């Protein structure tokens, strides 16, 4: 497990030959380190070229652009820089991808779009923005990716709390295999890969079986440690993970992080049969989709709540009056119980006092919710508690599996414990993974990615964010009436 | 027309007889005043009920439901309240709409118009909302709110009306039943919803006139038991409205009207106006969902705006890049602009732009003469603002620009510094557009019998006008790329101190 976490993926001393790197002390822009693969391009030796002014390499026009872009700077949205390299053959040019990190400066060379193009992306974005829900937004995101990257398969993979994931949307060309609901374990994106991706959000491997060029030399020329190659686009990628890809059987891979409030939310993973490369530009457009999709994630969240303000208004009104006039509160509840229970996805709900309990629907008896309450107190919040699987973190609960696998708990008090608990019952479901996910490898890639299935119990259906808000708006009501009457 | 503005619509002495008003001195909730039409429900007469336990008129449960609602105090979202009124003739059930104002309590009773609101209804508004939220652009979204409103209120015609800088507006979306006359795109003058109306509508967002030919029951009496003045029915739903307007409506062919305000950043943005040929009433519960649609619509306007921006990062990011690299790297900034000009212009949606200092001018595209921009910029200096300036008709505020109207009626002026010495101006040329009106907008009223200024004009047929002197509207997103372009010019210029 944690052995997977421990590799340095950021320092390999190597790259991907579909491009050419350089490191520079900037003052006159002297090549402080360069990559092996350079020789096929200028036909000269390798360490010879160290401490050499880059500029005589660059057509006049080009060289000047480089220098400016460095302090060009506004707003470090200088990439890509169109360069032309002076050479033995004659006129041939590049896209240049420059960055600074750890007091050294890196420049990478990569291969070189119209009014028709922007429009393609504009409409990508429109569709995404007008998506009705999250599953649908993800799909639009997958295909618009697919459409503009020409890849055989796009997946939107979203992390679960445990850093296991699930492919929640896919789009593939006719005659390409599918991973469309598959889960995969945390081993698959180790804690370090993950954390790198949270700040470097796009990466590509245009041929998964590349010829790794190393660096002449591999040292930081101004701080003298290992070269930290994190924000290099050409940074050669862990061999571990590499065979992994011939295993899936895809001869190219790209992926764009989905980052949401600085926590990685998921990835767009992209697979093609033949090797394939697409220009920086397209990856940029991809990242801009990925971005929009991230933003949408929340607007869909706000929207889902609104869609449901209506029962809510109505129910408030009823609930209000129906509790309003009766000579008991506890009574007043019973009457609206069902529509409420129905509003929440729920089979039952309790109110546990220090001094008793009021139970409604499918719940555990009076004795044991007070047990449940007692337990709730310790948790490292006095805010809402929620889960689909109670017994995961409360093994005393495996018994209510049948009727409370899922619990929503809302305190009335600002930090008081007199609570409203909503229960939901088990719902068995079947999840499919890569292979025996109890056998994910530490060592190399596991052999197989064919569907493997597993029967989960003691778990309720997920709590939707908006049902939570209604719990709250409901506590808000019982709170008021509870107050109004002393 | 400031007299049209002076008619005080919140102090009539009457209500609309489809409902019954009250007002109560509050402890024992004794009745302090009522409307004439009360007579029809309780064969007794006004004064026989003045100052009495209102609850004497209610069932055990209703009275308490009311009383418990008197400090209901769950927001003021207690409305409507099921009241059951005891009567001579058989039993009578009302929707009760309680509110406080001018130091008193007012209660109104309106017809319950589902004896049950259902699960089918909830889904209908849910899908109304989903649609409204997934709209592609402001028009479509306006339209959606219209049809969905239409689906649940059933009125023959639903309009979305959007106000402009002068309090004229135009119908920008409409949905109607077959064979109902269309006022889509019709402009209307500010006179038609006069200032005071607008004000009330800004703080009171829904109103209905279920029959435009009603017999206004007045109130016995019209004295506030705590303030003794005339009674304020501002937030009374039942409030008999201006008769000026009432005539507007027969003159319009519609014997019922409901309208929900669209209120955005505490300014009246527009109205959803609903019209039916023959009278119609719709229940409190139904108006409330309409208001809910409007609010979803109100919010959606901004999401739409934001969305329109995001959609345009790409030309932007591009021009940004080509710019940085192409424009720094040419040995003039002037020279740089020269190049990226058309794309810029194209992104800007503009025929021309310049960069005048106090000490020079750099013009690109089709612009005014240098002398003429040099003067624009002086004038721009006296304005009391230092931010973006925008007009579709420059000559309206700067009449000396009439001359260049043909090539710059629209100006988007954006300052480099906070010191507004040197600015980047974008030009757009007058454009022909033909717009159509309610009636002639040049006599928006006529003198009524006895010599006053309150008659609605006789007709709302298309009147058309050719307008040639105003440019294309400056769009929110366009302004943004201007700001962004500015930001780039700045770096170069800064970068190049020396
Ligand atoms: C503990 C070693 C590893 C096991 C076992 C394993 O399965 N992976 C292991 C290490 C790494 N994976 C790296 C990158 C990476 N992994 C994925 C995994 C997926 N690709 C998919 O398409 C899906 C699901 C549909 C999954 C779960 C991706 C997308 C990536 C990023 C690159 C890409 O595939 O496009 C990785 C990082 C190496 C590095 O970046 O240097 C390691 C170490
Ligand atoms: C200055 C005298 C008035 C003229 C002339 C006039 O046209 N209106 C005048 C006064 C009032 N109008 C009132 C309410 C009101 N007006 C409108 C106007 C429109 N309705 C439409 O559908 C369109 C265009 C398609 C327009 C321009 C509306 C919508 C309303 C609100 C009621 C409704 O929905 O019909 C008014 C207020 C009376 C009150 O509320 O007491 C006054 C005084």
């Amino acid at each position: 497990l944690t052995e997977c976490d421990r590799e340095p993926i950021h320092i390999p001393g190597a790259i991907q030959p579909h491009g050419y790197l350089f490191v520079v002390s900037e003052t006159d822009l002297r090549i402080a380190s360069v990559s092996a693969n350079v020789e096929d391009l200028l036909r000269q030796p390798p360490a010879s070229l160290l401490n050499v002014p880059i500029a005589h390499y660059l057509t006049a026009a080009s060289a000047a652009r480089l220098t400016h872009a460095l302090h060009g700077g506004d707003p470090a949205a200088i990439n890509p820089i169109r360069l032309d390299v002076v050479t033995p053959d004659g006129e041939r040019a590049f896209n240049g991808i420059l960055h600074r990190h750890d007091s050294i400066v890196i420049l990478e060379l990569e291969p070189r779009y119209t009014n028709e193009f922007f429009r393609s992306v504009r409409v990508a974005i429109r569709r995404l923005q007008t998506a009705a829900d999250l599953p649908t937004a993800c799909w639009i995101a997958a295909s618009e990716v697919r459409r503009i990257t020409g890849f055989d398969r796009i997946k939107v993979y979203q992390f679960a709390a445990d850093w296991s994931g699930q492919v929640i949307a896919e789009d593939r060309d006719s005659g390409i295999p599918s991973l469309l609901d598959f889960h995969f374990p945390s081993s698959d994106i180790p804690a370090q890969s993950r954390a790198l991706y949270t700040i470097n959000p796009v990466r590509i491997i245009p041929d998964i079986g590349y010829r790794p060029s190393p660096l002449v030399p591999d040292i930081n020329p101004r701080l003298g440690g290992p070269i930290d190659l994190s924000f290099s686009v050409l940074r050669s990628v862990s061999p571990t993970h590499l065979e992994y890809m011939v295993n899936m059987g895809m001869h190219a891979a790209m992926s764009i992080s989905i980052v949401r409030d600085n926590r990685l939310w998921g990835m767009i993973s992209c697979h093609n049969l033949t090797p394939r490369f697409v220009s920086y530009e397209v990856r940029q457009a991809c990242e801009l989709i990925a971005q929009v999709l991230t933003w949408q994630i929340g607007v869909l969240e706000e929207a889902e709540i609104v869609r449901h303000s209506v029962r809510m208004r109505a129910i408030q009104n009823r609930l209000l009056h129906e509790l309003g006039d009766e000579q008991g509160l506890t009574a007043g509840l019973s009457r609206v119980s069902e529509e409420m229970l129905a509003l929440m996805g729920a089979s039952g709900f309790a109110l546990c006092s220090f001094d008793g309990v009021a139970a409604f629907g499918r719940t555990p008896s009076d004795d044991e919710i007070q047990a449940l309450a007692s337990w709730l107190s310790h948790r490292e919040s006095r805010g809402i508690f929620q889960t689909q699987q109670l017994s995961a973190s409360f093994p005393e609960a495996e018994v209510y599996s049948d009727i409370a696998s899922g619990l929503l708990a809302v305190p009335l008090g600002r930090a008081s414990t007199t609570l409203m608990l909503w229960f939901r019952p088990e719902v068995a479901q079947t999840v499919t993974w890569g292979g025996d996910p109890h056998k994910p490898v530490r060592l190399q890639t596991r052999a197989s990615f064919e569907a493997w299935r597993e029967e989960v119990r003691d778990r309720s259906r997920p709590w939707r964010s908006h049902e939570i808000v209604a719990a709250e708006e409901i506590r808000d009501l019982v709170v008021d009436v509870i107050l109004g009457r002393a």
